[PDB]
């Protein structure tokens, strides 16, 4: 089985329009959460979220091309273009069949759907945009990236709710490991802040309603948590076979050593109280990496700020790591970014890789009063410089679909 | 030890095809910035700039000669011919060895290089013009001017990015001071508005992207500034030893009393936040002039409309001038002209000399909301008649290369 390394990273998040600006916010404990400006939400129970501020699509695409694409596609292409530039890779006739794309989304083009739905109900079907389908379907980040850069390798898209970015990266790594590609651009994107998004998650009572203090709403493992915060953006990584990277003198950030999956097979939105599914998934990833639990230094948690979810993840980490659960550091960067849904696993993979580069555990902000049994090192309030050789990233999605990635300092 | 005065000036700018037309625009607060007409930029993130409008090279050169020369050389020769005519100097066998030229450029013949590169890639090397080298190299403004007018004195060219025009004038003044010339034609020219120029500065994210309001894009010290505006043109001055000027009854505009240089030694494109390099450079120029900071009445700023640059220049002016920083007037004429790069220091030297002639500080247009700490007299919006005995002109360039000129009312 071939080794897979990370040679390029790209991002849009509520904290920044690139990786270095986002990471500066993470290490400073900055919130990207604010009242939403782009629609009137006076009728909604949640009126805040994590928006991308000041995005200029014309840095990436012509105004002509951009007009045809939903925001989630613009965001996915921005992160992908950043990652490919960051990698330094040159695409040629000799390698274009060996370079593929796996960029996913949880909910896809809900804004475009809403806008075309308005035209349809008011004025009938002949008002629908000709670009409605190709500019809204989830696989068009992978499609449009492949067309723009001439990538002819495996071309697909995952949609697994909060697990999307984690599955996208893990399965792209499998393509490289088993020899069906040498390079993959993998990750996810999301822009679900429309009436149907805030209204839909609101109707399921999944969202924090702390409208008076939006920056305090996302509070993983805190006793006063009341649901997740909806956020927008994108993450992309260039995954590359090790000898391919070495041959061209690529800068290597870290090694992707492990990928695990499981299903809870329990409930449509609630985890089992002991997080048994999450425990199996983390053990599967560590076994894939050939690592003992005692070798893990940092966990980037799922940690969405939900009553049932946050405590199930603690139970799963205690089950897998035993006494070592009190030696590792675990934090939820969703305390600062909110929940990017299909992009969460992509941006959190990048944060896990930068924790390895910079030897620092990002904080869990807003952890004022840890709940019953939440007695691990959850890196409350402030970043913690420490030794990190192995970093684990968890994603648990609606339906009980679980994914874990394991990254290692490269040697 | 000899005194140096200005006896002739010439210009092409986005505001006019000569000095008086350009200065009328400056004092009226007119913008020279517009959507670019000479190429299709529909695919670029910046689609506007400061173009020279209605330039006729046949006013200066035969069609034969002009066809051999890049636009930046045509522009440099136009300004130089204007300055020499303006000075009234007669070139003879008795003085031609005592008259030299120092005309520079930041980027030089990028248009010609791009056009010859197209021929080379499509049709191979025998399609390259025989005039490609002598018609594109930066020293051919000095070369062609010397041949056309029979000037046999010191003959050279500076290339120091945004500092080019300032270094060119200061070093020409040193030649006269030290006795190696009695007259120098000095300044700079630029025409970087080709695909490689807009594309190159765009790729570095150095340019404003305010395509919806081009005349509002250049907004030095304004909280909503987002990078510089690329502009084209040329400036030339006839510098002359004082007794030489007096003897022939020359009209004297002003005295060039000081020239200072420094390097930031900090970063390739960013200044130090406190502008320590700019402060050393201004002090060096004042020490050269034998002036105290309290004697400065007007500063023509570098003021390019960049986030880091504009606030560094304020810090440097506060450091050098102390309480007097609130008594002098400082403005950026790039608010109107945009950034002429290698020509910026030449056209801004001319504006500093005319501020002395006319006793008026040109405005900083578009200064709607001055940023934190930008609380000096920045001559917002409208020209300000006032007493000006001493005017300073600043230029700070890529690489941290700094130059300052000091001009005085002549007595
Ligand atoms: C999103 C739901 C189904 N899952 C969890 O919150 C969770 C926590 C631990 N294992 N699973
Ligand atoms: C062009 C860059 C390198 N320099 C400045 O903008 C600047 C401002 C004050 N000192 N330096």
């Amino acid at each position: 089985r071939r080794r897979v390394v990370i040679t390029g990273m790209g991002m849009l998040s509520p904290l920044g329009l690139d990786v270095p600006s986002s990471w500066e916010g993470i290490l400073a404990g900055r919130s990207g959460i604010a009242p939403i400006e782009h629609m009137d939400l006076s009728a909604y129970s949640t009126r805040f979220g994590g928006s991308v501020k000041g995005f200029n699509v014309e840095e990436y695409l012509s105004a002509k091309e951009a007009r045809k694409l939903d925001l989630f596609i613009q965001y996915g292409l921005a992160a992908s273009f950043q990652a490919v530039r960051d990698s330094g890779l040159e695409v040629t006739d000799a390698n274009r069949e060996r370079i593929g794309v796996s960029m996913g989304s949880g909910i896809g083009g809900l804004t475009n759907i809403e806008n075309n739905c308005r035209s349809l109900f008011e004025q009938g079907p002949r008002r629908i945009s000709p670009f409605f389908v190709p500019g809204s379907i989830i696989n068009m980040v992978s499609g449009f990236l492949s067309i723009h850069l001439g990538l002819q390798g495996p071309n697909y898209a995952l949609t697994t709710a909060a697990t999307t970015g984690t599955h996208s990266i893990g399965m792209a790594a499998r393509n490289i490991a088993y020899g069906e590609a040498d390079v993959m651009v993998a990750g996810g994107s999301e822009m679900a802040a429309c009436g149907l998004g805030l209204g839909g998650f609101g109707a399921a009572r999944a969202l924090s309603t702390r409208n008076d203090e939006p920056t305090r709403a996302s509070r993983p493992w805190d006793r006063d948590r009341d649901g997740f915060v909806l956020s927008d953006g994108s993450g992309a990584l260039v995954l590359e076979e090790l000898e391919h990277a070495r041959a061209r003198g690529a800068r290597i950030y870290a090694e992707l050593v492990g990928f695990g999956m499981s299903g809870d097979a329990f409930h449509m939105t609630a985890p089992p109280e002991d997080g048994a599914g999450a425990a199996r998934c983390m053990k599967n990833a560590l076994r894939d990496a050939g690592l003992d639990p005692r070798q893990v230094d940092y966990i980037n948690a799922h940690g969405t700020s939900t009553p049932a979810g946050d405590i199930a993840e603690i139970a799963a980490v205690k089950s897998v790591f035993g006494e070592h659960a009190h030696a590792l550091s675990m934090s939820s960067t969703k305390s600062m970014t909110g929940h990017l849904l299909g992009a969460a696993g992509a941006v959190e993979a990048i944060f896990s890789v930068l924790a390895l580069r910079d030897q620092v555990a990002p904080p869990t902000i807003n952890l004022d009063n840890p709940d019953e049994g939440c007695d691990l090192d959850l890196v409350a309030h402030e970043a913690k410089p420490r030794k990190i050789d192995v970093a684990l990233s968890n994603s648990f999605g609606f339906g009980g679909t679980n994914g874990t990635l394991v990254f290692r300092r490269f040697a």
